[PDB]
Formats: structure tokens, C-alpha cells, sequence
């Protein structure tokens, strides 16, 4: 699927955030047009291309451009550069999670821009209320945004579902650290789990009862919430009384 929108394209280099100090690595570059406006706005842009008919396409359709750099390579095994850099990618369906992976993974990244399918980007920015739980895990980390929907038929050839721009922007200062870090996954990852019935159950097998339900005031959560509808804010200060 290969977006041809002009105005979508444009809303994907302009969301990157990008400067002329900062390099680029691309992923799914497709037909390129994409890249020729990253390359306007970024240091450099690196290009990955796993089908080496379609690299030298690339390369030649682009040589005109002496900061776009055309990579014959499967992006997934690609180390980050050990610099500040941003990432935009029209993601095939199949590896979305993968590439989420990889960009929360790059210990340099600034940003990470990319066409998802719809659902996939809605679920990962709790743009309908239903939260992933990688998100919340990650969320002291990072910022997880919905950008915009994107029709499919702005692409060609049209696929069966709608897609959407969604963006991660790595905090410059994390909400927490160390260890603190640490006991917010543990207690994340005890929710997500179920036990006990409830989110209350679930926090009872760790924390004393007094605790739980002052925390649980604290978020403004009800014990028996729906773990994949309470927010990151929430989650945040539920750590924050249970923590004390």
C-alpha cells in the first residue's frame, strides 16, 4: 500500500518535528515523495529498502537529492545510529509491532512517526478510552499520540481497512527513573494480569488494603475498573500514593 495523498504526505514530514540538525532513518519508503520532504527539513535521510530491484529505483529516482541515502536492508535487524535522530515509517500490518519495538528500543530516538492501520493506532493511543498495556508501561517514557485517520482510499492500491498517523516522542526528562521506574512496571504489569478478579484484587496481592484504597481514591479509579480503560494520569498517581 502506497500512500499518494500530497496534502497526508506533507502532515507526515511536518509531525516529525524535524530540524536541520537532525538525521532521519525511513522505513516502507515506497515511491519516495515522502522522503524528498524529509530530506527538505532533516540533516539526512536514510532510506531502507529490502527489495534490492526496488533499492536501485529508489537510489536513482532520489540522486538528485545529496542527503537521502538509499539502504538495501531489512530495517527490523538496523542498529539506531548513536545520535539524536527521528524515525517516520509507512509500516506493513504485519510488523507494526515490531518497528513500535524497535523505536522504543533506540535509547537516541527524538521521535517516531508512522502510517499504522487505524485500529492499531487508536488501541496504542487510547484514542477511543481502550489503552495497550505497552503503553502504559512505556508512558513515563514516552508520550503516545494520535495524529490523524488516513482513508484508505488515499492509497493505491486501496487496501480493505483505514489507516492513521501516530507519533511517540521520547520524554527529554522521564516522569520516573531507577528504581521507582521499576516498582511502576511491576505494579502495571500486576493489573494487567487480573488476579484476583479486579483491579483492587490484583493491587491487594502486593499492597496493604489501606493503601489500595487510598490510591485508588487518589487516581480517582473505582476497584472494580476495567484495567484497559483506566489512563496513563491515572495510572501515574496510583503509583504515587502507593509508592509513599
Amino acid at each position: 500500500n502506497f500512500l499518494r495523498d500530497r496534502k497526508t504526505i506533507a502532515r507526515i514530514a511536518e509531525t516529525a518535528e524535524l530540524r536541520p540538525d537532525l538525521p532521519v532513518l525511513e522505513a516502507g519508503p515506497g515511491e519516495g515523495l515522502l522522503t524528498r520532504e524529509l530530506a527538505d527539513r532533516a540533516r539526512q535521510v536514510t532510506s531502507y529498502e529490502i527489495d534490492p530491484r526496488l533499492a536501485k529505483s529508489l537510489r536513482e529516482k532520489l540522486s538528485g537529492h545529496p542527503n537521502i541515502e538509499v539502504v538495501n536492508a531489512d530495517f527490523l535487524t538496523a542498529e539506531p545510529p548513536p545520535e539524536p535522530f527521528a524515525f517516520v515509517g509507512a509500516i506493513p500490518y504485519g510488523i507494526t509491532s515490531a518497528i513500535v519495538d524497535w523505536c522504543l528500543e533506540a535509547p537516541t530516538i527524538e521521535t517516531a512517526t508512522m502510517v499504522t492501520q487505524l485500529e492499531f493506532a487508536r488501541k496504542r493511543t487510547g484514542d477511543y478510552g481502550r489503552w495497550s498495556r505497552l503503553t502504559v508501561m512505556t508512558w513515563p517514557l514516552f508520550e503516545w499520540e494520535f495524529v490523524e485517520k488516513v482513508d484508505r482510499r488515499l492509497f493505491k492500491p486501496v487496501p480493505k481497512v483505514d489507516s492513521a498517523i501516530m507519533r511517540l516522542r521520547r520524554r527529554a526528562e522521564p516522569l520516573l527513573e531507577g528504581a521507582a521506574l521499576e516498582r511502576y512496571e511491576s505494579m502495571v504489569e500486576l493489573c494487567f494480569t487480573g488476579v484476583g478478579g479486579n483491579i483492587q484484587a490484583s493491587l491487594l496481592r502486593k499492597y496493604p488494603r489501606r493503601r489500595v484504597e487510598a490510591a485508588l481514591d487518589h487516581a480517582g479509579v473505582g476497584g472494580g475498573a476495567v484495567v484497559a480503560y483506566v489512563r496513563p494520569e491515572q495510572w501515574l498517581r496510583l503509583f504515587e500514593r502507593l509508592d509513599q
